């Protein structure tokens, strides 16, 4: 059964609610982004309206085969009326196609649902600037001060310099990048760009990338592995066993692998600066874990909420334990006392 924090009061709308069967009284289902935890339940058999970004729509149609008559793409940054209610979709700075949703309720209440997001000071100059928000449905994935990580920009710089150095020292090294879902494409695109290569990958992954509206994409990716010295592999294969195995298939073209495993936060961010990071090594294989996050740091999230000044906050992540719920309510109260709302 559909939890409360996926329902939108005074509307017939749900958010990210495809795994509960038919939802009693839902006339339109919103999808914030194409990640498996949020889309779970959509298929060719779905026959209710789905509202989403254009990118999320290309994915539903081509990867899940949802029938075109039920896909309703909306432009960003644009007031739209859906079943008598004004809505706006805003960029969430998460993965390609990911949105937040503003709902302007018949009774005068204004609700922002963030979906999954990486809060940024640029969001302070979107359509949110105008006005009040009575309820915030907040992605609280990293709502604790111990969660610190660098900017995306610094992490890409480290990856670019690391790869360029290794291949310049050794023209016969292969670079491998792990992936399991959409998001974090900048890691493998930036490395391929500095090395003058296309990124090689499986037919299924190429298909997914082709749905993402990345300009000049045909110039950047390929299914011909032999013509590429940056390869994409499923994340689970990014280990010494998986990588040795891959090296055999390449036909004695290469004598070294350097691989990158993009992660979220890990405990070694407590102690090690991005500059100081070092790989796990076995023979001619090296593996770098790099903390490329598509979710707000604690500091980013605090800044966004203190700017927005919402009347009430409903968390959508870490809601399963009394301790988590209690801890999150305590941070929301300090933030409110500190900033004066
Ligand atoms: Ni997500």
């Amino acid at each position: 059964t559909c939890p409360f924090y996926k329902k939108i009061p005074g509307t017939g709308f749900t958010v990210d609610a495809f795994q509960y069967g038919v939802v009693e009284g839902c006339t339109a289902y919103f999808l914030t982004h194409f990640h498996s935890d949020h889309y779970a339940g959509l298929s060719k058999h779905f026959t209710f309206p789905v509202y989403c970004s254009e990118i999320t729509g290309n994915l539903l149609k081509n990867k899940l085969h949802v029938q075109e008559q039920y896909i309703h793409p909306l432009p960003l940054d644009t007031e739209c009326i859906v079943n008598g209610v004004k809505v706006v979709l805003l960029d969430a700075n998460h993965c390609p196609g990911a949105v937040m949703i503003l709902f302007y309720l018949p009774n005068g209440t204004v609700i922002l649902h963030t979906g999954d997001f990486r809060a940024d000071p640029s969001m302070e100059r979107s359509l949110l600037a105008d006005q009040k928000v009575h309820m915030l449905y907040l992605d609280t994935t990293y709502c604790s001060p111990e969660y610190t990580f660098p900017s995306q920009q610094e992490v890409i710089r480290f990856a670019i310099n690391t790869a360029f150095e290794a291949v310049t020292l050794n023209p016969h090294a292969l670079v491998v990048c792990g992936t399991y879902s959409i998001g974090k494409e900048k890691v493998f695109l930036a490395i391929a760009d500095v090395l003058g290569s296309k990124v090689g990958m499986s037919q299924e992954k190429y298909k997914t990338l082709q749905c993402l509206n990345i300009p000049e994409i045909n110039s950047l990716i390929t299914t011909d592995m032999c013509s590429s010295l940056v390869h994409l592999l499923p994340m689970m294969q990014i280990n010494f066993k998986g990588l040795q195995s891959h090296l055999k298939k390449c036909g004695g073209k290469y004598n070294q692998i350097l691989a990158f495993r993009p992660t979220g936060w890990t405990h070694s961010n407590k102690f090690t600066r991005i500059a100081d990071v070092i790989p796990q090594t076995k023979g001619n294989i090296s593996i770098y874990g790099i903390p490329y996050s598509e979710h707000s740091s604690y500091l980013e999230m605090k800044r966004f909420v203190q700017w927005l000044k919402p009347q009430k906050i409903i968390p959508t992540v870490n809601v399963g334990t009394w301790k988590s719920r209690s801890t999150m309510e305590k941070y929301f109260r300090e933030w409110k006392l500190e900033a004066g709302y």
